[PDB]
């Protein structure tokens, strides 16, 4: 009996990414694998790059079934309104999901599939347990991010008994000296402050989606068969160690990109640009600053110039990628400093790239990052040193544990002012700061080609929640 598992990212690229690298794993094992999309992911997605890039091709096409569900949102809710998202999906997929699962049922004898054996949901998607509970289907959740930050999520029921949650105060919403207070309570991370809890908390509302969504999400994920953590167990052990008595069993199998590594289809709706490589390949060893913030975020104008004038100041050539909807507002130029450099062909600036590829370059020595999981899983896996800039949700507590657990990062302040950021650049290119981080950024990169080579601890964990769980129905 051919095992079938359902897959159900959250619409948001940082979520489909890792879910279709293990979708792509167990179509590789020989499992049906049904790839859940919502309307409002595949619609985006097809009004991009085309249904024939974002459809899998006919070759892998029998095992790897592409479905797609309701959610009641407008395309036009953009990826930086989380919380809108997050509403909309809980309150509007259950019962197409719940239809899906049957229609696939149906099919068992209407067309020979193999039934349903497991649904793989993002943690974000309680949807997709609930159903498969009443359905009498396995199901195994995939928390997307980093470990450090799921204990921060775990912990909001713990701020709301504490009267942290909401504020009381809107005027402590952004009080640093407020949000340097010491969370004291929080087990494997003593040295928690409240700005290092995943930044959804700052809300002074009672009826918050996001704060409402995460105590929902908590509760579902204790309940599932077991828990998949795309991290390296090494690098977040006293974390994971605090997890382990809240929830089921737990995989770690980070980074899981290159677990498949060592051993066709377009998710982004951005086109990764080819230029990137080649012009690395024109710069010296080490020299390059790559800077980069995810598929998200979005920052102010005035962000945006502070960063541009820092990099024309900071003393080395860039590599910037400047996605085209990261700045609120109408287009504003950028300054004549910076387009004088990439005019001269010391800088240059893109709307998206192959990020991966770009971190394990020889000229690049620095990423200047938001903080996002997989982003540091790639710097991770290319031994870059990280100079931080976290956004929201969990990246706030990423780089907390950058800077003071993981060691191979820095931060720089939320408030961008070119100067600082140019100096701190510096430090980090030639700086005996970034010779520390760089350093254990090189120690962490032996750590990850060790948990992902054959007989790894990232291997291992790969091969058993694989093996023992996820093609084990039939
Ligand atoms: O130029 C870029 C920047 C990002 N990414 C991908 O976009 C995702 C970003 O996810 P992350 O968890 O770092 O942050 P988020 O986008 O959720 O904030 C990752 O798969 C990256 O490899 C990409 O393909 N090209």
């Amino acid at each position: 009996p051919t095992p079938h598992v359902v897959l159900v990212p959250f619409p948001g690229q940082g979520h489909v990414a890792p879910l279709m690298q293990l979708a792509r794993l167990l179509h590789a094992r020989g499992a049906r694998v049904t790839f859940v999309y919502t309307q409002y992911n595949y619609r985006r997605l097809l009004r991009a790059k085309g249904e024939a890039a974002v459809r899998p091709p006919a070759t892998s096409s029998a095992r790897f079934r592409i479905e797609v569900i309701d959610d009641g949102l407008s395309l036009s809710v953009p990826q930086n309104d989380v919380g809108g998202l997050v509403d909309s999906l809980r309150k509007n997929c259950l019962h197409p999901f719940r239809a899906l699962l049957r229609r696939l049922g149906q099919e068992v004898e209407g067309q020979d599939a193999p039934p349903v054996t497991c649904v793989v949901g993002d943690v974000v998607m309680t949807f997709a347990a609930a159903a498969a509970r009443e359905a009498g289907i396995p199901e195994v959740q995939f928390f997307t991010a980093s470990a450090c930050g799921l204990l921060g999520y775990l912990h909001y029921g713990e701020l709301v008994e504490r009267g942290l949650v909401p504020f009381r105060d809107a005027s402590l919403l952004a009080d640093d000296d407020y949000l340097d207070t010491p969370l004291e309570w929080v087990p494997g991370m003593s040295h928690m402050r409240l700005r290092d809890m995943p930044t959804f908390c700052r809300t002074t509302d009672p009826d918050d989606v996001m704060v409402s969504a995460t105590l929902q999400q908590m509760e579902s994920a204790a309940g599932s068969k077991a828990l998949i953590l795309n991290t390296l167990y090494e690098l977040e052990k006293d974390v994971v160690d605090a997890l382990a008595a809240f929830f089921p069993p737990i995989y770690t199998v980070g980074p899981l990109a290159e677990v498949i590594a060592s051993s066709a289809m377009d998710i982004s709706i951005w086109q990764e640009d080819t230029r990137c490589l080649s012009w690395l390949d024109g710069k010296p060893a080490g020299s390059v600053v790559y800077v980069n913030f995810g598929s998200m975020a979005v920052m102010t104008a005035a962000q945006a110039r502070e960063f541009a004038l820092g990099l024309a100041s900071c003393g080395s050539p860039f590599l910037w990628v400047k996605r085209p909807d990261v700045v609120e507002g109408e287009e504003v130029l950028l300054p004549e400093a910076l387009l004088d450099e990439v005019a001269r062909g010391r800088g240059l600036v893109v709307p998206w790239c192959p990020q991966a590829a770009v971190l394990k370059h020889a000229a690049v020595g620095l990423f200047v990052s938001h903080c996002g999981w997989n982003s540091l899983l790639e710097a991770t896996a290319a031994g870059q040193p990280v100079l931080a800039w976290p956004c929201h949700g969990e990246q706030t507590t990423n780089c907390r544990q950058l800077c003071e657990v993981w060691g191979n990062g820095a931060q720089l302040p939320r408030e961008v002012e070119s100067g600082a950021v140019a100096r701190l650049v510096r430090e980090m290119m030639v700086g005996d700061l970034g010779k520390e981080k760089r350093a254990k950024a090189a120690e962490w990169k032996a750590a990850a080609e060790a948990a992902a080579r054959k007989g790894g601890a990232s291997w291992r964990n790969v091969e058993r929640v694989v093996n023992d769980l996820l093609l084990v129905g039939g």
